[PDB]
């Protein structure tokens, strides 16, 4: 659903705080081929270090659910740049499923990615998904057998999203071959890009698509409301300018 070649910037919705996040965004916008905005949960067991501490940022800052909704929102005012909702499966659960996607749809959100979605829900969720208009994303660790990311595939509408367990691992690079072998959807990386070889090696190997968030993440961790200029300095040091 975006560009080849294109960085997709992640960022945690709330991070220091809603108002922040939204210049964040803005800011990085010219640069980003997609965005995937993350959901702060109490849990993130799936997450590595750097988002994890994010997670709890927003959250110790008082971050309230549909003030995610409302970044979207007001970022549909400036740009069209596709946005994925990034987020743990508790709050679209309690919230209920098809409320969730409608107005997650209404807000101007193109895809989800649900990161602890149980399997025997998969398919439930694909098809409210399809009837509300908004696109899947599903990802797949370096232990996902060749099968299964086949079954995958076939369910998403969005992208694949490849990740790492937790420079860049073997493991991780040999999950991208696999994938790209089996894959018909566009496949995107999160494998921790911390530098510019990383990006150039990683579109080498196929990756349609490179996400970048613990880097851009820990910008914001230390310098908060003024990440921003720091922000647009680290995309273009990976974009090689």
């Amino acid at each position: 659903m975006f560009k080849d070649g294109s960085l997709i910037p992640y960022l945690t919705a709330g991070d220091p705080d809603k108002q922040s996040t939204l210049n964040f965004l803005l800011a990085l916008d010219e640069y980003a081929g997609a965005i995937e905005l993350g959901i702060p949960f109490s849990d993130p067991i799936a997450d590595g270090k750097t988002i994890q501490e994010s997670h709890y940022r927003a959250l110790k800052n008082g971050f309230k659910l549909r003030e995610a909704f409302w970044i979207v929102k007001e970022f549909r005012r400036h740009s069209s740049t596709p946005i994925v909702l990034m987020t743990y499966y508790n709050p679209i659960y309690r919230a209920g499923v098809r409320n969730f996607l409608a107005e997650a749809k209404a807000s101007g959100v193109d895809g989800i990615l649900v990161v602890d979605l149980p399997v025997f829900h998969a398919k439930e969720f694909t098809e409210i998904a399809r009837e509300e208009g908004i696109k899947t994303v599903f990802l797949a660790a370096p232990n996902t057998p060749d099968e299964r990311l086949k079954v995958i595939d076939d369910m998403t509408t969005g992208f694949v999203y490849l990740v790492s367990l937790y420079e860049i691992p073997k493991t991780a690079y040999d999950l991208l071959r696999r994938a790209k072998r089996i894959c018909r959807n566009k496949v995107a990386v999160g494998f921790g890009v911390s530098k510019r070889e990383h990006v150039v090696s990683l579109l080498k190997e196929g990756a349609n698509g490179v996400v970048v968030g613990s880097a851009l993440v820990k910008i914001i961790g230390e310098k908060g409301r003024e990440a921003t200029e720091f922000l647009k300095k680290k995309v273009e040091e990976l974009l090689g300018i």
